[PDB]
């Protein structure tokens, strides 16, 4: 119905504005110290280092930025056979880090089309793990089912699935991020929303071992195929339920 | 059925050796190329400012980069304003995370991970709401082109004329007009829009984010309409493809 499309609109631009005031509210005081920081780092670099000139100093700043948009970190390879095959599940996934971004003309026009013939082919695996985990949910639910109202019975399990998912792919791999990455407690559960949301704001990136990179996008595959799986099995009761 | 799972996983996984094979012919020259030029223009600075130390340089450039890192521009003398932060909400809701904006602050953080949690499917509903409207688009569209050869040859010649309507009005003309607003390449405009649409948002362009650039009031929001709208579009799209293909499995 469109008069319910029009509510959920107006609940949406709701969250947009109240979200959007919750995040001014958190992060401009931050913000606002370190415009002061930059400002008074770069005025006492040119106070102690009298030879160097402002805009010699504005020109230096500029090449380590170009270099970091570049990829090439300006302090003291991200293409290699495993970090490129990393990059490309990147994509896949619609995760998009953005630490490694194409550069070249031709690098961009290839990502256009690996995207646009590659984003539903990922579509496919995760509809086929999730048609398998699907069996599993089912074949449980009817478990409980034939021991124990239907939606009672179905509330408590997909709670169990759920949590089952958090301790397995939230976590255990957070845990192991705090470990091998060395991020603090909050990075390690923060980067691991933030991957599994297919969000990626590329402000944490793992593995920036040989073996490392490729047990990442792994987890990431199998993580996603399950939350995925639990997702269609509780929206295809809604559609069921609704008609 | 398993047997096609595993298909499907060899498929992807031979996609990505070869795109990532793909993408390091592409860009491994040119990351070659840079690597070689931030060095030559480091010692530059070093050969020309006497006065200066490496250690104190290195101090510098990593104080320029935790400052890019927080969000703010290293260059000269606010990204949480109303309309930015309105927008940076909007930027989890649709999973697109382009990066350029960030929570830094670890309350914010904490906030991000429950936004996103509580929000991302709410953006479901949305999506799913206009995908229930297009359908019925759709559906009477198909039944137009079937009114003047098989059901199957329909749907295809109907589907291709529905992703070329999008590919006009979403993709096309919008691109056209960040072409005009950002000042970006024909290729970086066409380029944002597909990793828009496609919720990669990588962050390498965003739109509303140049600092010399006096943008619109209505800009940043329209923008994230555009987005709505467009991404609403071609779920809707795949949402339909994806019902015939599990329709013909069965049959
Ligand atoms: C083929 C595209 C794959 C990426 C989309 C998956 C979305 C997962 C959302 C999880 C919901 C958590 C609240
Ligand atoms: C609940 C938000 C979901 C956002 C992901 C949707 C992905 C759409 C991809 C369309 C296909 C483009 C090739
Ligand atoms: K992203
Ligand atoms: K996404
Ligand atoms: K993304």
């Amino acid at each position: 119905k469109w008069k319910t499309v029009v509510a959920i609109f107006v609940v949406v631009v709701v969250y947009l504005v109240t979200g959007g005031l919750v995040f001014r509210a958190l992060e401009q005081p931050f913000e606002s110290s370190q415009k002061n920081t930059i400002a008074l780092e770069k005025a006492e670099f040119l106070r102690d280092h009298v030879c160097v000139s402002p805009q010699e100093l504005e020109t230096l700043i500029q090449h380590a930025l170009d270099a970091d948009n570049a990829g090439v970190s300006p302090i003291g390879s991200h293409w290699d056979l495993g970090s490129a095959f990393f990059f490309a599940g990147t994509v896949i996934t619609t995760i998009g880090y953005g630490n490694i971004a194409p550069s070249t003309e031709g690098g961009k026009i290839f990502c256009i089309l690996y995207a646009i013939f590659g984003i539903p082919l990922f579509g496919f695996l995760l509809a086929g793990i999730g048609d398998q985990l699907g069996t599993i949910f089912g074949k449980s639910i009817a478990r409980v089912e034939k021991v124990f109202s239907q939606t009672k019975i179905r509330v408590i399990s997909t709670i169990l699935f759920i949590l089952a998912g958090c301790i397995v792919f939230v976590t255990i791999p957070a845990v192991i991020f705090k470990y091998i990455e060395g991020w603090t407690a909050l990075e390690s559960i923060y980067f691991v929303v933030v991957t599994l949301t297919t969000v990626g704001f590329g402000d944490f990136v793992a593995g920036g071992r040989e073996w490392y990179k490729p047990l990442v996008w792994f987890w990431i595959l199998v993580g996603l195929a399950y939350f995925a799986a639990v997702l269609s099995m509780i929206g295809d009761w809604l559609r069921v339920l609704s008609k």
